C-alpha cells in the first residue's frame, strides 16, 4: 500500500499515470475532494516558500500542490485537464476559467 521511502524504478515512465496535479498529491485520479484538500495541507508547509533554496523547484511543488488543491476537485478546472488541458487549463489559472474566453474563440 506504498511503503514510505519509495524510490522511483527503471519503470518511471510506465508508473506515472501521465497526470500531473493528482500525482503532485501523492494521490491518484480515485482520490476526492477529502483526498485532495488534505494532501494539499500536508504538502503545502512541506514545500511551503521559505522551505526553498535557489532552485524554483520546490516553489513549483508548491504551485502544482496549490493548483491540484482546485483543479482535482473543481469541475471546470478538472474539465479541461481531462479535455485538453494544455492551453485550457493554464489559461483558465491565470485568466479564470469564465475569462479564458478573451484569449479563446
Amino acid at each position: 500500500m506504498r511503503s514510505p521511502g519509495m524510490a522511483d524504478q527503471r519503470q518511471r515512465s510506465l508508473s506515472t499515470s501521465g497526470e500531473s496535479l493528482y500525482h503532485v498529491l501523492g494521490l491518484d485520479k480515485n482520490a476526492t475532494s477529502d483526498d485532495i484538500k488534505k494532501s494539499y495541507r500536508k504538502l503545502a508547509l512541506k514545500y511551503h516558500p521559505d522551505k526553498n533554496p535557489d532552485n524554483p523547484e520546490a516553489a513549483d511543488k508548491f504551485k502544482e500542490i496549490n493548483n491540484a488543491h482546485a483543479i482535482l476537485t473543481d469541475a471546470t478546472k478538472r474539465n479541461i485537464y481531462d479535455k485538453y488541458g494544455s492551453l485550457g487549463l493554464y489559461v483558465a489559472e491565470q485568466f479564470g476559467e469564465e475569462n479564458v474566453n478573451t484569449y479563446f474563440v
